[PDB]
């Protein structure tokens, strides 16, 4: 509460609202933001991304130790405080929603992540030319992006964190450590990419999975019929896409990669 009545002098100060949202959750113990900034490995050299900077806490221990940082803010009294409360000569504060805006050129990325964007933004990050990502997550999301074939929490989002990142855990954050309290934990999460990545269709991976609970056959069938294409066209072939006797929610990426050269063959996805 160094950092939590420093939180509450610049609300006040400003007069910004309790809880901005669904719920803001502002980060506010050293501790944390210091083991993201470490985990991270923040050199001079480095080129960092961090999205919702909020009242910088994060932000001007980045500052102090990075090159330069791009900050991506969608409120724009939070950016009109950052100028005022800061002299940063290496960070580009850019307004916009993370998820929309172009991003920069960056090598690391250290932020503690907006829970509404958390989805979005990981499909994002995990098609950009990254060395280290430290973010911060709700736990729930942490666990489904290390979430393993066949579990019954693995998705769009576990495949595509196995297809193209190696993702960490590093360890639980509690709920204490944010204002205000969320009601669930959070975890600082590491994401490097993986060395041999397996690049998937995006399209392909987003008809597979609507019904993860499906068979692939059925799975298939479903997607491309609802694109307009005759049922009657489309049967014989898909019936005889590979790795047929998995569920959706079985697949490796390797498997749905056999299935996209498959459907690419036979012409299904060109
Ligand atoms: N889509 C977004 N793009 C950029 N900044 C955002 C977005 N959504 C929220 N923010 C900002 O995120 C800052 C603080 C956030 N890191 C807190 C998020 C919190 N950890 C959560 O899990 O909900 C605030 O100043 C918000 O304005
Ligand atoms: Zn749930
Ligand atoms: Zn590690
Ligand atoms: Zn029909
Ligand atoms: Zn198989």
């Amino acid at each position: 509460s160094k950092m939590r009545d420093r939180l509450f002098f610049l609300l006040s100060k400003y007069g910004i609202r309790p809880r901005d949202s669904i719920g803001q959750h502002f980060l506010i113990i050293e501790d944390v933001i210091e083991k993201a900034i470490e985990t991270a490995n923040v050199n001079e050299n480095d080129v960092i991304l961090e999205v919702g900077p909020g009242l910088g806490f994060l932000t001007d221990e980045l500052a102090k130790r990075a090159k330069k940082v791009y900050t991506i803010e969608i409120d724009q009294k939070i950016i009109e405080i950052l100028k005022k409360e800061y002299s940063w000569n290496n960070v580009k504060i850019i307004q916009g929603d993370a998820v929309r805006v172009e991003w920069p050129k960056f090598n690391k990325v250290v932020s503690n992540i907006p829970a509404k964007i958390s989805s979005p933004f990981t499909f994002k990050l995990l098609k950009t030319d990254f060395e280290r990502a430290v973010v911060m997550y709700q736990l729930e999301f942490a666990l489904r992006m290390v979430a393993k074939p066949g579990s019954r929490n693995y998705s769009r989002l576990s495949l595509m964190a196995q297809a193209l990142g190696n993702v960490e855990i590093v360890m639980k954050i509690g709920k204490g450590a944010f204002y205000p309290r969320p009601k669930v934990d959070s975890a600082l999460v590491l994401i490097e990419p993986r060395k041999d990545k397996i690049v998937l269709n995006e399209n392909l991976v987003k008809a597979l999975f609507q019904h993860r609970r499906k068979t692939v056959p059925r799975a298939l069938k479903d997607s491309i019929h609802m694109l307009g294409v005759s049922k009657d066209e489309i049967r014989g072939i898909i019936n005889n896409v590979p790795h047929s006797n998995k569920r959706v929610f079985q697949l490796y990426p390797e498997e749905v990669k056999d299935i996209e050269e498959y459907l690419k063959k036979h012409g299904i996805i060109s």
